[PDB]
DNA sequence: GACCACGGCCAC
DNA sequence: AAACGTGGCCGTGGTC
């Protein structure tokens, strides 16, 4: 089809290009070409043939980009079709898959996958005329947030490997006084990793009551909510949630991590997917960096380890109560608007009425299990399950729910409305008219139904918050470049920056400054901002 | 070796 | 587990 043209290619032409491995900072250069004109070319030798380009363009561009900052090479990612179809339908997250939809297939050959780029481009641009907020997000947002991603992907963290190689002995042992406690009491060993051994032991072998089932199989569950309801009726039920906090925090961070440090850049290098939701958030991958722990002593220890480069601070920064105050824009609702131009702080009121104690004695950890009630509670959590959480009565549960509700009495009518233009239209919009499409609103399964209605209202809430901290960080990002700052991490509405010790407090103001004025709403965005030479103590 | 489904659980 | 939502990684179990 194609004319055999010998590289390099006219500028403006698409990239195709195969790696070794999913992960750009890990992956080796196996063939690169490009696409346009009505002809192909085909690089001789990758890694010499990445010099002639002066923009990645096509499929995964970002990929290419940070690929190229490990070598030293600034190649910035420009238009890539997967954003165009993210954007069209956030179903839309393969490569495979886009191509089948959008006329052509995603193979293993770079050649292909850089006529593909430029055929996919062609027609994608041509679904998007007319689409002028669509149009307006990938030009404002995406295509230039894809920049500001790749280059915090090769830029990477820090992380206090050897504190983490002691961190693991001595959690070894604590794991064996657990799991030899364990078998003692079920009078034999087992896999305790298994939970089908473990659920014969529990409910056949001990005869504990089983309270829930699993939702593929139907076996008796073992989860922590589950086993919460029985710490009392057995002293293994303790032993075995010790056993899984710090199986869980060994296996997934203090292990893994360690193992991950780059050889050329001696740091950890996460992946930032751009169209991997429902909603518009981000996702990372590859170590995933945005589910750190943070709630318990073991877990704040493993945040310790993320730390900055030596005369470097880090700075962490974090909106306030952000769904709620989007919530406030998106509703109107009065009482919400009222509560944020009053500094008011719905968690920890919350928390307060949970545990039962002034303002002043709520601690972080308090507060972030009122977070977790509030949101439960306005995206429709039952008051059986709320009663649970909360080890209160049903009653008191349905009565905090309704109370909830009639403060802020704008939000059901909002919710309502959402969901009947749903209903509609196909699809559920955020403020900047990013869009998700729900068609099983009109399931007449009432099950599915209503996880859908859930699902749907959630979406324009959730995917505001996305928007506006996508539109930070495109705006913040030349400002830290200017000040010999970096950007290292996004977690959702928190970005963490690198910044030399001396300009580390002007860098925490600017950035502060930049996130609260991302886009003026109905409400003030407050932005909580610390300052520390690791991740915990930024936060505080 | 690989793949996947599943339960389970970390964060946002 | 349960009528919160959005993700990704773990080990197990089954399979090729
Ligand atoms: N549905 C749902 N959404 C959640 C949950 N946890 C977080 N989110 C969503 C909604 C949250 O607004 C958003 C960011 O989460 P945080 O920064 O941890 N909490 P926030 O910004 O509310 O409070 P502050 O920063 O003042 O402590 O992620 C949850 O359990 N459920
Ligand atoms: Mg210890
Ligand atoms: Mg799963
Ligand atoms: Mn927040
Ligand atoms: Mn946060």
């Amino acid at each position: 089809a194609l004319e055999e043209a010998p590289w390099p290619p006219p500028e403006g032409a698409f990239v195709g290009f195969v790696l070794s491995r999913k992960e750009p900072m890990w992956a080796d250069l196996l063939a690169l070409a490009a696409a346009r004109g009505g002809r192909v070319h085909r690089a001789p030798e990758p890694y010499k043939a990445l010099r002639d380009l002066k923009e990645a363009r096509g499929l995964l561009a970002k990929d290419l980009s940070v690929l190229a900052l490990r070598e030293g090479l600034g190649l910035p990612p420009g238009d890539d079709p997967m954003l165009l179809a993210y954007l069209l339908d956030p179903s839309n997250t393969t490569p495979e898959g886009v191509a089948r939809r959008y006329g052509g297939e995603w193979t293993e050959e770079a050649g292909e996958r850089a006529a593909l780029s430029e055929r996919l481009f062609a027609n994608l641009w041509g679904r998007l005329e007319g689409e002028e907020r669509l149009l307006w997000l990938y030009r404002e947002v995406e295509r230039p947030l894809s920049a500001v991603l790749a280059h915090m992907e090769a830029t990477g963290v820090r992380l206090d490997v050897a504190y983490l190689r002691a961190l693991s002995l001595e959690v070894a042992e604590e794991i064996a006084r657990l799991e030899a406690e364990v078998f003692r009491l079920a009078g034999h060993p087992f896999n305790l990793n298994s939970r089908d051994q473990l659920e014969r032991v529990l409910f056949d072998e001990l005869g504990l009551p089983a309270i829930g089932k699993t939702e593929k199989t139907g076996k008796r569950s073992t989860s922590a909510a589950v086993l919460e309801a029985l710490r009392e009726a057995h002293p293994i039920v303790e032993k075995i949630l010790q056993y899984r906090e710090l199986t869980k925090l060994k296996s997934t961070y203090i292990d893994p991590l360690p193992d991950l440090i780059h050889p050329r850049t001696g740091r950890l290098h996460t992946r930032f997917n751009q169209t991997a939701t429902a909603t518009g958030r981000l996702s990372s991958s590859d170590p995933n960096l945005q589910n750190i722990p943070v709630r318990t002593p073991l877990g704040q220890r493993i945040r310790r380890a993320f730390i900055a480069e030596e005369g470097w601070l880090l700075v962490a920064l974090d909106y306030s109560q952000i769904e709620l105050r989007v919530l406030a824009h998106l509703s109107g609702d009065e009482n919400l608007i009222r509560v944020f131009q009053e500094g008011r702080d719905i968690h920890t009121e919350t928390a307060s009425w949970m545990f039962g104690v002034p303002r002043e004695a709520v601690d972080p950890l308090m507060r972030r299990a009122a977070k977790t009630i509030n949101f439960g509670v306005l995206y429709g959590m039952s008051a059986h399950r709320l009663s649970q959480e909360l080890a209160i009565p049903y009653e008191e549960a349905q009565a905090f729910i309704e109370r909830y509700f009639q403060s802020f009495p704008k939000v059901r009518a909002w919710i309502e409305k959402t969901l009947e233009e749903g209903r509609r239209r196909g699809y559920v919009e955020t403020l900047f008219g990013r869009r998700r499409y729900v068609p099983d609103l009109e399931a007449r399964v009432k099950s599915v139904r209503e996880a859908a209605e859930r699902m749907a209202f959630n979406m324009p809430v959730q995917g505001t918050a996305a928007d506006l901290m996508k539109l930070a960080m495109v705006k913040l990002f030349p400002r830290l470049e200017e000040m010999g700052a970096r950007m290292l991490l996004q977690v959702h509405d928190e970005l963490v920056l690198e910044a030399p010790k001396e300009r580390a407090e002007a860098v925490a103001r600017l950035a502060k400054e930049v996130m609260e004025g991302v886009y003026p709403l109905a409400v003030p965005l407050e932005v909580e901002v610390g300052i520390g030479e690791d991740w915990l103590s930024a936060k505080e």
